[PDB]
Parts: structure tokens; sequence; C-alpha cells
């Protein structure tokens, strides 16, 4: 009376899961429902259904329906399979036990599930100021074990710019902008770049992003005090200080030396004194200056000296000497 056995609808059963799908959840099975049918009568034609194999173990299948659902106590996780592909063999029993094979072929689906990610977290990099723009600061990037869609990763930078730093959305390169990079204008930018998913749930990840201007010698040196007139009895000696001239260089390690570069005298009927550029001193180092040769309003009623620095460690010409140069007017009076 049992003269047949079991056999399965389709040789090959395709499905899928989505994965962390909760307990319970039932397979979506493609092509048909698994089904197996014998063909003796009465006792002999009703099937006991198990699934058997390497992954097994994360399911349940319902031996009289033989419908598949996830079990519980497990969670299924795609990145734990290289491929994301679950082979089993289902197995049809009557109660003579005599036998019916069918293949489970099991895709998991991927879920957004994994941030993208930055190794290292930070980065700090030295840039020489004065770059063109779109010179290559640095390259960041960000991983996401997810895939398709879900891997794939916009890079933007959320703020700290400035509009003076852009981001390749796919590469990752960090480069200058249309504005220059002057460290005097600014010595360090901090940066939040952000690396994005495209899965229908974005999910993001970020990484500070640290920029150092180093120095190049630029910046020319600035008299704060450009403009004076002093008056001075004819009576000061050689050696009196009477001005003090002063300079600032926003470079990180200047030399700056103080020159007298022209004195022009004048009469007190205004016509010019010739030969008197040894009358005043300054310090080549503090800016000060002294008197020099004995004085007369007769001989010489004003003075007018002009004062220039230079920063020794300019690494430009051009921008080495100040502009303006500092004017000392110098009027003598009587005794
Ligand atoms: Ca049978
Ligand atoms: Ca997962
Ligand atoms: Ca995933
Ligand atoms: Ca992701
Ligand atoms: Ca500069
Ligand atoms: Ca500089
Ligand atoms: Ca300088
Ligand atoms: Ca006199």
């Amino acid at each position: 009376e049992n003269d047949n056995h079991p056999l399965f609808t389709e040789g090959t059963y395709q499905a899928e899961v989505m994965e962390n799908s909760p307990a319970g959840t039932p397979l979506t099975v493609l092509n048909g429902p698994i089904l197996a049918l014998d063909a003796d009568e009465d006792v002999y034609a009703v099937v006991t259904y198990q699934l058997l194999g390497t992954h097994s173990d994360l399911f349940v299948i319902d031996n009289s329906t033989g419908v598949v659902t996830v079990r519980s106590g497990i969670i299924i996780d795609r990145e734990a399979f290289s491929p994301p592909f679950l082979e089993l063999l289902l197995l049809a029993e009557d109660i003579g036990q005599l036998n019916g094979t069918a293949h489970l072929f099991i895709t998991i689906l991927d879920d957004n599930d994994n941030w993208p990610t930055f190794s290292p977290p930070t980065y700090t990099v030295h840039l020489l100021e004065n770059c063109p723009p779109g010179f290559s600061v640095l390259q960041v990037t960000a991983t996401d074990e997810d895939s398709g869609l879900n891997g794939e990763l916009v890079y933007r930078i959320e703020a700290g710019a400035q509009d003076r730093f852009l981001i390749h959305p796919v590469t990752g390169v960090i480069r200058v902008g249309n504005a220059t990079i002057d460290r005097e204008e600014q010595e360090s930018y901090r940066l939040t770049v952000v690396a994005t998913d495209r899965g229908t749930v974005p999910l993001s990840g970020t990484a500070i992003v640290t920029i150092l201007i180093d120095d190049i010698n630029d910046s020319r040196p600035e008299f704060l005090n450009p403009i004076q007139t002093v008056s001075v009895l004819e009576s000061a000696e050689p050696g009196t200080i009477i001005a003090n001239v002063t300079a600032i260089d926003l470079d990180l390690n200047p030399k700056l030396e103080y020159h007298i570069i022209s004195i022009v005298a004048k009469d007190d009927t205004d016509r010019l004194v010739p030969d008197q550029e040894d009358a005043f001193a300054v310090n080549i180092n503090t800016g000060s200056v002294m008197v020099k040769s004995p004085l007369n309003r007769e001989l010489v009623a004003t003075y007018e000296v002009t004062l220039s620095v230079i920063d020794n460690a300019s690494d430009l010409p051009e921008h080495s000497v100040s502009v303006p140069n500092a004017k000392l007017t110098v009027n003598i009076l009587d005794v």
C-alpha cells in the first residue's frame, strides 16, 4: 500500500530573507510554496518536512506545512556571510520512512545596519601657506560594511571650511578653494567632515580634520608709530634718546633691524643744509633714536629723519622692508 514516496513541486526553491528579521518571520519564497506530494492514498500520502544543512540552525520548519521561519535565539547578519547566499536541503518523509528531496537556495538581503566609519577618526596635517587654488591637502577615507547603495559613500564638509576648502564627494580628497591661504589671517582650521551612505534611511559617520598652516616669512614689518614730530632742546647732548620707533612682524621668527636712510637738514630760513647724515643714530635692535652730533637752531632748525625696518629672516624680498617708512620730524629749540 506504500508504492510511492513524496516529491517536491520544484527541485530548487529560491528564497530571500531580509537580515535582522525578527524570529518567526517567514521566508519570502519566490517559486510557489514549499510543497511535497506523495501519490499513495490514505495514510501513506501524508508528509513531514525536515530542513537540513550547514546553516539549518538559523531556521525552523513546520513539519506539517513545510513553511520556513527565522528561529528565535538567533540573529541573521549579512556581513557574516560572504557570499550572502545560503544553501539548505529539504527532506520529505512518509510514515514508512520513504523520502523526497529538494533544495532551498536563500539570499540574505541587505539592511542598512552599518555606519560609515573613519579610521582613524581624526586627521592632523600641515599645509604650507600661499598655496595655489586646487592644491591637494589630504584624503580622508571611510568604510561601510554594507553593500549596494547602503555601502556607497558621499563625502561632505559640515563645517569649518570657511569657503577656503572643498572636498570631492567621491574620492574624499580635500583641496583648496578660491581664496588664498595666509597663515597671518588664520594659522589653523578645524573641519568636521562627514561620510554618508545612500541607504533609504541614510547613515553617517564623521571625522575631525585639523589643518595647520606652516609659515613662509612673507609678511612685511609694519611701523606702529609711523609719523612723529619732536621738539628737542638745542642743548641736548649726544647720546640723548629723543624718540623710539617700533615695528611689528606677524611671521614666526623675525629678525628686525632699524636703519636711518635719510636725514635732511634745514635752515631757520628753510634752505637745505648739506652733509647732516650723522646728526642722529638709531639703535638697530630697539629702534631707539638718539642725538649724535651737537645741535644748534642757528645751523639746523629742523631735521626730517626717514627710518626703515627690514626683516632679515624674510623669505620673499618684496615683503621684507617697511611700507611706509617711518618719518620723524625733529625741531630744534633755542636756549
Ligand atoms: Ca508514501
Ligand atoms: Ca548585519
Ligand atoms: Ca547590512
Ligand atoms: Ca550603511
Ligand atoms: Ca602670510
Ligand atoms: Ca607668514
Ligand atoms: Ca616678515
Ligand atoms: Ca642759542
